[PDB]
């Protein structure tokens, strides 16, 4: 691993500037 805290968990949808889970959370 290179970076634990980035932006998204790779393969997520972004909205308003930040991505969130739909089916998982």
């Amino acid at each position: 691993f290179g970076v634990k805290d980035g932006k998204c968990p790779s393969g997520r949808v972004r909205r308003l500037g930040i991505c969130v889970p739909d089916d998982d959370y």
